[PDB]
């Protein structure tokens, strides 16, 4: 076989990472 | 090693659900 247990971290919190990053991105964009 | 299918639908589950509040948390927070 499915996913190991390393790779489905790391893609998740990478997932999650890259998410809030683009929200902060968001949000300050919008602060102009 | 290899990840479960329940894990792997928790863990789908429960980034989803972290994805739409962190989306939901910048809505609110840029109509501020
Ligand atoms: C292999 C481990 C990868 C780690 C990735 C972490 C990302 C999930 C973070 C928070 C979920 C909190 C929301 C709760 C939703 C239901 C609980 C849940 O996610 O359950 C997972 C568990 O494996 C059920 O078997
Ligand atoms: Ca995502």
């Amino acid at each position: 076989s499915t996913v190991s247990p390393g790779v489905l971290a790391g893609i998740v919190v990478g997932d999650l990472v890259l998410t809030v990053l683009i929200a902060l991105a968001v949000y300050f964009l919008g602060r102009l």
